[PDB]
């Protein structure tokens, strides 16, 4: 009598309001030291005395201490818990190296040549020297142009949000890790409108993207080095991570 066909055409009425760019910064500003620590801090500091097997082993304890930090920060992320128990995994692991850096270079300062991570430690330039060598110097170059930039905190946000989702290889559901991604340009585009300008400067943040994930790789490739050495053996989760890595 009344058969349907064609699409429902349904306007689907607009999703609530949501504070995206809001919960990006809480979980940013929360995740950084405020006591600060300087205790092991020295103006001048020449690799030697045991400088491979202590500095690697300093390598692992800091990064330990970074993954747990990154998880939480993931964490603190809404919709991230949305997607599979295999995607956050996965995007964690890949994402790591790159969110320590990029973190690392915000808090850090290129001009003191020092470096200031998510603890409150900090590391100079000479004392990280031993074993990240050139790869911290890269970082530091790094930095100086994303200090030039400038990214706002909710700017800031997002891009660290972007960095860490982003499509791998064995994802689960590329669209799932794709969804939040748009989520997070979403916020991301609104505040590019904010300015008088209303271009959005991430054709800038692709270059430095690129910049970014030298290093990511970077880390791998000292790290690998120093592995067939075997100064200290690196820890299970780090190890774990290399491994579940690829370069590509």
């Amino acid at each position: 009598k009344s058969p349907l066909q064609q699409e429902p055409s349904q306007p689907s009425p607009p999703s609530p309001p949501i504070c995206m760019m809001n919960a990006l910064v809480r979980a940013l500003t929360d995740s950084t030291p405020r006591d600060l620590d300087y205790s092991r801090y020295c103006p001048t500091d020449q690799a030697a005395a045991g400088t491979d097997a202590e500095h690697v082993q300093q390598f692992y304890n800091l990064l330990t201490a970074s993954i747990d930090v990154s998880r939480s920060w993931a964490e603190k992320i809404p919709g991230f818990t949305d997607l599979p128990k295999e995607d956050q995994t996965l995007l964690i692991e890949s994402a790591f190296l790159e969110l320590f850096v990029l973190r690392l270079s915000i808090r850090s300062n290129t001009a003191e040549d020092k470096f200031v991570f998510c603890n409150g430690l900090v590391l100079h330039r000479l004392q990280c020297l031993r074993g990240f060598g050139e790869w911290l110097d890269s970082i530091k170059d790094f930095s100086l142009n994303l200090q030039s930039l400038n990214l706002d905190i909710q700017a800031l946000a997002c891009l660290s949000a972007l960095s860490m989702i982003t499509e791998r290889h064995g994802l689960k559901e590329p669209k799932r890790v794709e969804e939040l991604c748009n989520k997070i340009t979403s916020s991301l585009k609104d505040h590019q409108s904010k300015g008088q300008a209303l271009e959005p400067t991430e054709s800038k943040v692709l270059g430095a993207l690129v910049e970014l994930r030298k290093i990511c790789t970077l880390g791998l490739q000292r790290i690998f080095y120093l592995k067939l050495e075997d100064l200290v053996s690196p820890p299970s989760i780090i190890d774990k991570l290399f491994l579940d890595t690829l370069p590509f």
